[PDB]
């Protein structure tokens, strides 16, 4: 409905057009939820930022057994639609807090997520996220996580996890991208593209499985960047064009505030541009 479809040429020009991207970004409403829309007493206790809340229509509802309260189903996390409106392509969530780590893993388990993408240091001046995974093994509520391997890459490290409950096992790839500046976007999109492409290969290898879980700290800025880029590169690949405006608007339909700043919005364009240079000539 808010639309601005860009051809590959158009996309390549708009990178050197920050002025226009700022006002284009500024024309997209944040879609932050009214606190009164959420009717879950004490949901605040499970939120890292008190005004960054999950839109209720798309919130990830934990499925614990033998509790009667709505708070027991609450996690600050939303399902995010993918390319073509693909339901549950992603979950955008906040950095787990000390009191929400078991909740987090309940979500990863119950949704059958194959990949976690973590785009935050634990501390960046402030505490941004808690250490929620073990060195070898840890038990998080009903979910046991085992570290099978660690893989070091240029721009991120991977833990290869399995989650276990009883007889059941689920593999989870956990990516940790730590080099994103406190308040600036990275100077190069290559590292984030590399991550996007590795994760894209994991999704193709994970047919029928659940959403890729993406988070940073509030789970909208960097997380929105990663997801907007993932989908927009997918539109670039399939259609030869990209509607980054539309993408960000739909993302905000899923979770208020996705792609938080205009600098992030521009950075998504840098990434989409970088992706485009690797595509086969247009036709
Ligand atoms: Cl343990």
């Amino acid at each position: 409905i808010p639309s601005r479809i860009l051809t590959r040429s158009q996309l390549r020009d708009v990178v050197a057009s920050s002025h226009l991207l700022q006002s284009e970004f500024m024309e997209i409403p944040m879609n932050f939820v009214d606190p009164k829309e959420i009717d879950i007493p004490r949901h605040g206790t499970k939120n890292r930022y008190k005004t960054i809340l999950p839109n209720p229509l798309s919130r990830v509802c934990l499925r614990p057994k033998n509790v009667t309260d709505s708070l027991s189903t609450y996690i600050n996390a939303n399902y995010i639609r993918g390319y073509s409106g693909k339901e549950k392509a992603f979950i955008a969530t906040q950095g787990p807090m000390i009191n929400t780590v078991d909740d987090f893993w309940q979500m990863v388990w119950q949704e059958d997520s194959p990949v976690i993408v973590m785009i935050t240091k634990l501390k960046e001046k402030n505490e941004k996220c808690v250490l929620y995974w073990p060195e070898k093994r840890g038990i998080y509520g009903k979910v046991e996580v085992l570290v099978i391997s660690v893989n070091e890459c240029d721009n991120y490290t991977i833990r290869n996890l399995v989650l276990k409950q009883g007889s059941h096992t689920q593999h989870v790839k956990h990516y940790w991208y730590t080099s994103w500046p406190d308040h600036k976007t990275p100077d190069s999109a290559q590292p984030l593209l590399q991550l996007m492409l590795d994760v894209e290969e994991d999704r193709l290898a994970s047919q029928g499985r659940g959403p890729v879980v993406v988070h940073c700290s509030a789970g909208i800025g960097r997380t929105g960047c990663f997801i907007a880029t993932s989908i927009g590169c997918q539109q670039l690949k399939e259609e030869g064009v990209v509607d980054a405006l539309s993408i960000v608007c739909q993302l905000r339909m899923d979770r208020g505030g996705m792609v938080q700043t205009s600098e992030q919005y521009e950075f998504v364009h840098h990434a989409l541009c970088l992706y485009e240079s690797r595509l086969s000539a247009e036709t």
